[PDB]
């Protein structure tokens, strides 16, 4: 009898647990070996030498290869000869769909667990509990990977312009990538940290386009009184930067806006991509929810609808304005032509 | 043209994200709540009456409301009316899939952040970045609620036992559940914690079966020189407590098991729900990975294999050893009969 009754519950178990394990799985070993440096260096596409990278790494290589190893037993890497390891085929999207698990769980914990004291006292919540920003930055970037970053890209791209600003560059990889596809075009970088400026400077060298790429450490705020490095652009870029102003500084937000419309070269275009609130339809509501709810609540950041985007954008001038959905749950690309 | 490549970039990106955005809302919004308490009155069969239960979890109304309508936008409960709301009907699988994330990404949370200081120093990093055990204990009931717990049930009902023993009872619900369901049976629950077993006890009275029922507050070691609670017991539980007596305590191990060998009626069996290390296949390889790489890098506690742990019950005077898969990745049941 028990061989049976085991079958049942084994199959009705599976269906149950479904793809959690192996993402729960993957979403910790990629955190873990990303803040350990790991994970830069796996690449479907080449291998990573123990030897090297454990003292590229400053960590002790026995401890390496027995991490590796358990990914490898994971599936996530292919041990291809000793000391040498190559990312699993697919790698590239696991990457992408731990973005989703480390951002709710990991850049945001400091909400999930202590919404206690941000129900109390918001104020002095605020400033205890505050998130890890290198964190919010790389679940970002593997959440963007395959779900926004690839629109804007090929929407800049085909647009073919003769000079991108990015608001919010941040690591400028938008940026060297439309000028290393479009001809003899320029572009400008603007970002207020000194970290992030510093790393994208050399990697500007990196590619040899440190005379086609201006990098201005300013905020994006200084913009609404100063908005000279615009003049002329034919696509201005801002990625998730907009509702950080919002809604306390609304009129350095619609100032920069109209300064943006003004700026822009005739039959250029603001893209922004950013986040509406709260969603109903089946696929997006969930994860629409949570990153509502995380900055409603717990970062006091608007959200703000296609409507109210659209209404704000024709107040700054803008002719038209496009709206169009993209793969990240809650995420919207607006085109704002001149 | 820029309408038709935001359309397959949207088809792609939604392939590429699959069900990780659903998961990591699910599992956010859950640990969350549960952290607040306000999941356990949670259920899909009963509403949960916001003014009665902010005042239970000792919460401001208006900021628990505005929680459960983003768990409501999110689809995870539905609104019945003004202050109550009812779990949306596949809840509790969905609390059973975040129990896998919980566990990975939030109860084995130091080790994630901190792998670097066990890799220098292990025995500083064991006991300076220590595990909330209560966070543990919620992620491994929910992972348990469909992919190891059911089994164990039907399996010690279907024996329709006379005295059930069981091994780290901690919640007794196991023994609430195999009494409720068996007549004129009686069972005993070891667990050595005193919270475990207050909250244990009262829950005894709550079935109204503290005549059938014994609360023993001891170590599981200590059935291994005074073995008196288990005598003539029918079935014996053991629901992944064996493994952190290994590899520091094995003679006490051995000891145990043996004096459960002696202690067991005719035909009874000893029910061991354990861990085996690092398996192969597709299904479980990922997330079999990770719960031995947490336990033996960062615990040190020493998974046994199908092949160690049959020869170690029979070394313990067993005649026989079924080996049952579970839905649980790496997950076995051992029915070890006298
Ligand atoms: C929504 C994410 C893309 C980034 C963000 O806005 C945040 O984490 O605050
Ligand atoms: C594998 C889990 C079910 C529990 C466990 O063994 C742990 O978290 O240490
Ligand atoms: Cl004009
Ligand atoms: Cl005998
Ligand atoms: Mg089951
Ligand atoms: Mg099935
Ligand atoms: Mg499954
Ligand atoms: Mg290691
Ligand atoms: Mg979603
Ligand atoms: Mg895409
Ligand atoms: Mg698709
Ligand atoms: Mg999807
Ligand atoms: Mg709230
Ligand atoms: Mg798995
Ligand atoms: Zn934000
Ligand atoms: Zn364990």
């Amino acid at each position: 009898a028990t061989h049976d009754i085991a079958a049942q519950h084994l199959a009705d178990g599976i269906a149950a647990s479904g793809p959690a394990p192996d993402l729960a799985a993957a979403a910790a070993f990629l955190e873990m070996g990303d803040r350990l440096g790991v994970v830069a260096h796996l690449d479907p596409d080449r291998t990573l030498e123990t030897a090297e990278v454990a003292a590229a790494l400053d960590l002790p290589e026995p401890a390496l290869v027995r991490y590796l190893d358990a990914v490898e037993s994971a599936g996530l890497v292919i041990r291809e000869g000793e000391g040498r390891y190559r990312a699993c085929p697919d790698f590239d999207t696991i990457r992408h769909q731990a973005g989703y698990i480390s951002w709710t769980m990991n850049a945001n914990r400091p909400f999930i667990e202590n919404a206690r004291d941000f129900f109390t006292d918001w104020d002095k919540a605020a400033r205890t509990h505050v998130r890890d920003y290198r964190e919010v930055a790389v679940s970002s970037q593997w959440m963007g990977s395959h779900a926004f970053y690839p629109t804007a890209l090929a929407t800049i791209i085909d647009a073919a312009p003769r000079k991108v600003v990015d608001l919010g560059a941040g690591t400028c990889r938008l940026l060297i990538e439309v000028l290393g596809a479009v001809p003899g075009s320029t572009g400008v970088g603007l970002d207020f940290a000194a970290d992030a400026c510093r790393a994208a400077e050399q990697a500007v060298a990196q590619a040899g386009m440190t005379d086609r790429l201006t990098v201005v450490e300013r905020t994006i705020q200084s913009v609404a009184t100063d908005p000279g490095v615009l003049e002329g652009a034919d696509v201005i870029h801002a990625g998730f930067v907009f509702h950080d102003m919002l809604p306390e500084e609304e009129d350095v937000c619609d100032q920069v806006l109209a300064n943006c419309r003004e700026s822009l070269a005739p039959g250029g275009f603001l893209a922004i991509t950013d986040a509406v609130p709260y969603l109903r339809n089946d696929r997006e509501r969930r994860f629409s929810a949570a990153v509502s709810y995380y900055h409603g609540e717990f970062m006091r950041r608007r959200l703000q609808s296609e409507e109210e985007w659209v209404e704000r954008l024709r107040g700054a001038g803008f002719s038209d304005v496009r709206a169009l959905t993209l793969a990240f749950p809650t995420g919207r690309l607006f085109l704002a032509h001149r």
